[PDB]
Formats: C-alpha cells, sequence, structure tokens
C-alpha cells in the first residue's frame, strides 16, 4: 500500500463534487420561504460561493460552526444520509450570527446522488480545516 504524496485522494475524490456545484434551498433569517440557490467551492475550496436572486459569498474563514441537518434514523445500510445543511458565520458591520441552511430541491431534476454527496462532501473538508491545518510548514509546531 502506498501512503501518498499530496491531499488524500479520498477527499480528492469530492473535491470535484463540491466544486461542480450542487442545487440546494436556502432560507434568510428574513426569509420564511427556502429559495433554490446554487452552492460552490472556490479554486482552492477555501471559501464558498453562492449564485442567484444575488451575489453572495460565505467566506470559510468566517464560518464558525458547520454542521449537517439530518432527519433522523437511516432508511437502509449505512451512508451518507443528509438531507439538510447547518452552517454558521459572522459578517462584519452587524450584530449576532447569521446561519445558512441547504436542502434537496423536490424538483424532477435535482441529482439526489450529487447534492446528498456535496453537504457530505463540505462537512468531511469542514472537519480537516479545523481538526487539522491546511498548509503543513507555516504551523507553529
Amino acid at each position: 500500500g502506498s501512503s501518498g504524496s499530496s491531499g488524500a485522494e479520498f477527499y480528492d475524490k469530492q473535491l470535484k463534487v463540491l466544486l461542480s456545484g450542487a442545487t440546494f434551498l436556502v432560507t434568510f433569517g428574513n426569509s420564511e420561504k427556502p429559495e433554490t440557490m446554487t452552492c460552490r467551492l472556490s479554486n482552492n475550496q477555501r471559501y464558498l460561493f453562492l449564485d442567484g436572486d444575488s451575489h453572495y459569498e460565505i467566506e470559510i474563514v468566517h464560518i464558525s460552526t458547520v454542521q449537517i441537518l439530518t432527519e433522523g434514523f437511516p432508511p437502509g445500510g449505512g451512508n451518507a444520509r443528509a438531507t439538510g445543511m447547518f452552517l454558521q458565520y459572522t459578517v462584519p458591520g452587524t450584530e449576532g450570527v447569521t446561519q445558512l441552511k441547504l436542502t434537496v430541491v423536490e424538483d424532477v431534476t435535482v441529482g439526489r446522488r450529487q447534492a446528498v454527496a456535496w453537504l457530505v462532501a463540505m462537512h468531511k473538508a469542514a472537519k480537516l480545516l479545523y481538526e487539522s491545518r491546511d498548509q503543513s510548514g507555516p504551523s507553529s509546531g
């Protein structure tokens, strides 16, 4: 078996799925109704972008907490069961914290495979981003 040279092929297989961008339902604190938006990662998966009614962007550097909203008990065997998403972040200027929710659209062409795959993928990375460092060198170790 080979350890590796750079990155984790496993985590890399998702990098493509994340960037691709999946459709979800974004709900703003003010808006009570879900709106169809697009969630994708940046070139260096170091920032999140949004496209829709307006130009929105959620910097991962600001994001504090990031968890996935699970309906409940798993329908089948063991998998990345995920129907929704929960992310927390603060904006410079306002007062308090802003959270963003992402759900799977109930349209004919949504791509449950890609969508559900994106959610899990995001969290997965969001874990290494904190649990560990991105670049090995500048660390204070």
